[PDB]
């Protein structure tokens, strides 16, 4: 029937996103069925509906998805493919914020990576328990505990709060707690959070179903053709190059025929093995894996298949069925990679940047592309000293367009000495906003 959403958490280190994760995480006493896998945590609709029990003093409680899915891996893979493609990696998008801090750096980096990402979200408002003299009832509903507090609790929150408010504001975005919010669109919805006792979380996981099952029912639908994003390409022993990939909808099964986006060229293979965590201990022993002939959307899985390595993160999963081209498919697959290639001219004057997933590359030149600097080549994957060449070339016409942007990509040392000493100029870095500034400065430094 429905395809289950998916949400990813982003929030400044030490606001609780992983503790908040692992609250909602905790095994169920009565429900159940969560499971860890690859990439991402699933939680079956009756576990939720457990969780958002006491959600029923104040709201109407629609089931109909089958599921929640949540990206466990930290950073912003959830951001690798394009962001038209983008609603199939991230469905909603949960920001965490400590209500005692407020805004904070990474925060507003966050909060900029969504605006630019066209992708909603809601924001947690984490750590209310820390309130002063803060009196918890583990796992309530928040309307019910906040009814609950001392006036002087109440006072406090209402002030962080506020302030919070007014710093969402200063960032232009309007805010408002979910319950009050009229328009989702113009209104940023805040749920107040505390992931130690669990307060505000059947809140939270109520406003999730909610957005995502009537607004997304658009969006989620059963399709009979695969749909798959690579979160990463990974090396495991035993299997070799690997990719951790979100299935979005569809089925995957063993001896499938698929083919992927890949640096060099599109990339045909066989799937030989579909594998997923395994959560005993004893059996994990034998085997830190377990083989699934067959798999169903949505779940995030780890695909055992020859030719892995050319993989490139973000890139969608395309499975040749009878009837199809696969070649025709091919071109399908790497049609974004393409369209954004077309962008840079491999005869002319411009800059090389480096990026590691499409996402990524994808931000950086519409970056380069406001800031009206020209790209000579693209790159992915791990830099060398070729790339470094690339670069090297327009030295001799233009000194201030031979440099390097790249982003969360690994400099072999080898090509970090050539480029030293050369005279190219590297910017790495992990944050992409990190990149840009440093690269503004280095323009505006060149420029005096
Ligand atoms: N009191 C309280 N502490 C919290 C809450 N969420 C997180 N913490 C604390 O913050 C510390 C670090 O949080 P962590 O989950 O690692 O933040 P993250 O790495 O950004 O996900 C932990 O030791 C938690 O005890 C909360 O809701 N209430
Ligand atoms: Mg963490």
């Amino acid at each position: 029937d429905l395809r289950s959403p998916i949400c990813c958490i982003l929030g400044h280190v030490d606001t609780g996103k992983t503790k908040l994760l692992d609250k909602i995480r905790q095994t169920n006493v009565q429900a159940g069925g969560i499971t860890q896998q690859i990439g991402a945590t699933y939680f079956p609709i009756d576990a939720i509906k457990a969780k958002t029990k006491v959600m029923a003093e104040y709201e109407k409680q629609t089931f109909d998805v089958p599921g929640l899915l949540v990206i466990d891996t930290p950073g912003h893979e959830s951001f690798s493919n394009l962001r038209s493609r983008g609603s199939s990696l991230c469905n909603i998008a949960i920001l965490v914020i400590d209500i005692m801090h407020g805004l904070e750096q990474q925060t507003i980096e966050s909060i900029k990576l969504l605006r630019d990402r066209k992708a909603p979200f809601v924001v947690a408002l984490n750590k209310i328990d820390r309130l002063y003299d803060w009196k918890a009832i583990p796992n309530n509903s928040f309307r019910d505990s906040f009814a609950k507090q001392s006036r002087a609790v109440q006072e406090e929150f209402q002030s962080r709060y506020s302030k919070i408010q007014l710093e969402l504001a200063e960032q232009g975005l309007n805010s408002e707690l979910y319950f009050q919010n009229k328009n989702m669109s113009k209104y940023v919805s805040i749920v107040p959070t505390s992931a130690v006792t669990g307060e505000g979380v059947p809140d939270l996981l109520w406003l999730l179903l909610e957005l995502t099952q009537k607004r997304m029912s658009k969006q989620l639908m059963y399709l009979s053709h695969v749909e798959a994003t690579i979160l990463e390409v990974k090396v495991v022993e035993g299997f070799g190059t690997t990719i951790d990939v979100i299935l979005s909808n569809g089925y995957l099964r063993e001896g499938d025929r698929i083919v992927l986006c890949g640096m060099n060229g599109p990339i045909v293979t066989n799937i030989r093995a579909l594998l997923t965590p395994q959560p005993l201990r004893e059996l994990r022993l034998k085997s830190e894996y377990v083989h699934h002939k067959e798999v169903k959307a949505a779940l995030g899985v780890k695909i055992a298949a020859n030719d892995l390595e050319k993989a490139v993160s973000g890139s969608r999963l395309l499975v040749v069925g009878p009837e199809d081209d696969e070649d025709e498919l091919m071109d399908d697959v790497m049609d974004d990679l393409t369209g954004l290639l077309d962008s840079v001219d491999t005869t002319g004057k411009g800059v090389v940047v480096q990026a590691s997933t499409l996402g990524s590359l994808e931000a950086l030149l519409d970056f380069l592309k406001d800031m009206k600097i020209p790209v000579m080549s693209i790159g992915l994957g791990p830099v060398y000293k070729r790339d470094v060449m690339k670069a090297s070339t327009m030295l001799e016409k233009a000194p201030e367009y031979a440099v390097m942007l790249c982003f969360d990509v690994k400099v072999d040392k080898e090509a970090e000495q050539y480029a030293e000493q050369e005279g190219i100029k590297i910017f790495n870095a992990d944050v992409i906003y990190h990149l840009f500034d440093s690269f503004t400065a280095y323009q505006e430094k060149l420029l005096e």
